[PDB]
């Protein structure tokens, strides 16, 4: 599972693959450093 | 479709604050660095 530290801000830097429908189909989710 | 080009990879970045339960967050779009 996934969790975050209550109250705290965080930034995500994600890379997605676009589906046939012109919406994301697959994404690599990463914390931003 | 018109959000992304089918089969292309693209970057998507977010800024979040984590909810009290540590299992949820309120996020918005930001420019990727």
């Amino acid at each position: 599972g996934s969790s975050c530290e209550p109250g705290r801000t965080f930034d995500r830097c994600n890379t997605c693959r676009c589906g046939a429908d012109g919406r994301s189909a697959a994404c690599t989710l990463r914390a931003c450093p």
